[PDB]
């Protein structure tokens, strides 16, 4: 139930956080 | 129900530090 | 529930690093 | 109570990152 | 259970972002 | 289950991440 959700909802925020991170590395590269 | 409602409030603030992750980014970029 | 109260006390500590994070992309941007 | 744990050391890696962002910004204005 | 297994990982991932970080930092302030 | 899988994932590409930071840092010094 909700306790699913609020996991993929968590799921989904962490995967936002690696693409930022992701976006922060190709960044520092130039 | 409250775990579920907690779940939730940690990804509404995940989501929230990759904002601020992909900010970073735009401004290394520009 | 402590279970419940812990992981508010997660988000509130994540909320916290968000505000950071855009700090720093604000004084990237000038 | 191992969710919460696993999320609670997310959190101090997301602020050791926060810490990271900070120095590599002053460090580019440098 | 696997949920926190995965958590704890991400854990570590991140906690090994912030390590790269922080050395970016030290290379760029010498 | 799923959500483990794709936080196994996450963790995966995160490692990646870990890595093209150290190129970066070795490239400074």
């Amino acid at each position: 139930g909700e306790i699913a959700q609020g996991l993929k909802e968590i799921a989904k925020g962490l995967k936002e956080i690696a693409y930022g991170l992701k976006e922060i590395a190709q960044g520092l590269k130039g």
